[PDB]
């Protein structure tokens, strides 16, 4: 904490216009003894500003830091703007909220901020990457403080005992490996092992349950998750719970022993292509992050020495934000802001994420079209309306078609005569008539081809021009690709 004074007097000397990322564990004083220790330093009347990701991590924040610190004036914004504010303490509010103000609103609101420290900023959430590329519209009239815990790799976390580190090899078709050793989540495992208290990382929740029948089947004490029922299984050692990357989440497991990983997780990724639809997304089996295997690793070790065993499979650096930077877009339709622009903008002077080009290029040209005229009212209800997980897709599709369609549910690899229904769309079903949508789901794409069907093609200028801009800019990348 004395390379703390160093940070706040770093921070502190800090002029308008100016940008500072630090890196400190969340035991360290990040999220709450910084602010604490700036504002004390420049005075307990000015105001500070601290960006959190969750409402719930915000209040909780506010609760403990106002109880700990009863000299130090503190505040909560995660409910409705809260016109002329001018709150004296210590603000913490979540991204979120200051997603509500238009521009202006949002300029008007942050210049009135001494330091405005942005928290948990790997997280990359939707409302995070909208802030961020919305404030830096305007950076130059704050000071910035970007804080994370855990940057880009192992990594930082809670180990007071030693873990030994194994690499357990994958199953090959139907090997034999008879009482040595079994076959848990694709992975070759030694029998001896289940003598132990384990905790198996896999990546879908058909996985984790499919998993652990074998093994309840095969005559081991199973559990699975994706928490009182597995209490019951907890309560006896040896046990064994196969659970989703959402097991960390606030549940606990007693006496842990040993953590198998699958290296395997399942997360919305997105395509782009010149051909119509320009956009598809959907849930998708990727590696885990050097941060999210450290955390998996992490679980033992804590109490007692732990054993982790991983898959071959290597983990990537930083986390996939474009799914989170595509659902961003949405706020800055209002103001007809490219947020894609002002997030490549923001991180140039940042530096906060890692870049792939080609795809920022492409959702740019995409960003564009979202914008290029005013959403239809009906459209603007809708999406704040419905339960619908992604109504950017609506705004996109707008540009084609006002009606919504309603594709055939894919359960296992076969089309169904099952359909999923949200609030105030109004669709119609697929039948045999594709509409001409921009942006599509994996799964409406795959019904197209199951059922034999095509996609149409762009049937506007705005739209054949997007498409001839994203063939373009795929044109050059596949020509320098040798």
């Amino acid at each position: 904490a004395t390379d703390l004074t160093e940070m706040v007097k770093k921070i502190t000397t800090m002029n308008r216009g100016e940008f500072r990322q630090i890196t400190l564990a969340t035991g360290a004083g990040k999220t709450t003894e910084l602010p604490r220790s700036v504002i004390e330093e420049i005075g307990r009347h000015k105001r500070v500003l601290v960006l959190i990701p969750l409402r719930a991590a915000a209040e909780s924040v506010y609760q403990y830091m106002r109880q700990k610190h009863p000299s130090i004036a503190f505040n909560l914004r995660i409910g409705e703007m809260k016109e002329g504010d001018m709150a004296t303490g210590i603000t913490y509010a979540s991204y979120g909220y200051f997603c509500q103000m238009s521009q202006p609103k949002l300029r008007a609101a942050m210049v009135e901020y001494s330091f405005i420290f942005l928290d948990e900023y790997h997280c990359a959430t939707p409302e995070q990457l909208a802030i961020m590329g919305k404030i830096h519209r305007f950076s130059e009239n704050l000071r910035v403080v970007a804080m994370t815990a855990t940057p880009a790799g192992v990594t930082t976390t809670g180990q007071k005992h030693p873990i030994e580190e194994f690499i357990a090899p994958e199953v090959m078709k139907g090997e034999d490996l008879g009482s040595e050793y079994l076959d848990i989540a694709g992975l070759k495992i030694p029998v001896e092992e289940m003598k132990n208290n384990m905790l198996v990382f896999v990546p879908t929740r058909n996985m984790a349950v499919e998993a652990a029948k074998k093994l309840k089947a095969k005559g081991y004490n199973s559990g699975y998750y994706y928490p009182s029922n597995l209490r019951v299984v907890t309560s006896q050692s040896p046990y064994v719970v196969v659970a989703t990357n959402a097991i960390e989440s606030g549940v606990t497991l007693p006496d842990l022993d040993v953590v198998v990983d699958t290296g395997l997780k399942c997360e919305k990724r997105i395509r782009l292509s010149p051909k119509m639809p320009f956009i598809v997304t959907g849930l998708k089996r990727m590696a885990v992050t050097i941060g999210e295997q450290a955390q998996r690793r992490g679980r033992v070790g804590r109490v007692k020495p732990g054993r982790y065993y991983r898959s071959q499979e290597t983990p990537v650096g930083s986390k996939d934000y474009h799914y989170d930077l595509l659902q961003a877009q949405r706020y800055g339709i209002e103001d007809g802001i490219n947020i894609t622009k002002s997030f490549r903008e923001m991180n140039y002077d940042w530096s906060l994420y890692e870049e792939d080009s080609l795809m920022i290029t492409q959702l740019e040209i995409l960003n564009n079209l979202l914008i290029s005229e005013e959403l239809p009212m009906a459209v603007k209800y809708i999406m704040a309306r419905t339960d619908h997980p992604e109504p950017i897709q609506l705004a996109y599709n707008s540009y084609e078609t006002q009606v919504p369609v309603l594709f055939p549910k894919i359960r296992n690899g076969e089309v169904t005569d099952t359909y999923d229904n949200y609030t105030f769309l109004n669709a119609r079903k697929l039948g045999d008539d594709v509409p001409p949508y921009v942006y599509a789901t994996e799964d409406e794409d795959l019904a197209v081809e199951l059922l034999g069907l095509d996609w149409p093609d762009p049937g506007n200028q705005g739209t054949v021009e997007a498409g001839r801009a994203l063939k373009q800019v795929v044109g050059l990348s596949t020509a320098e690709n040798a």
